[PDB]
């Protein structure tokens, strides 16, 4: 019981689970716009 309550395991997994789901969240929305075009390949593959 002192090792369940000294490192408070139920506050641990709550905290962490919301963190985590904050963290998805944002890098999931980036992600999406984060993508780009790849003319820049076709370019430069030209050029070369």
């Amino acid at each position: 019981n002192g090792e369940i309550q000294a490192l408070e395991l139920p506050q641990k997994a709550e905290a962490l689970k919301l963190f985590l789901e904050e963290t998805k969240a944002t890098v999931a929305v980036y992600l999406e716009s984060l993508q780009d075009t790849k003319i820049t390949l076709i370019i430069n593959w030209l050029q070369e």
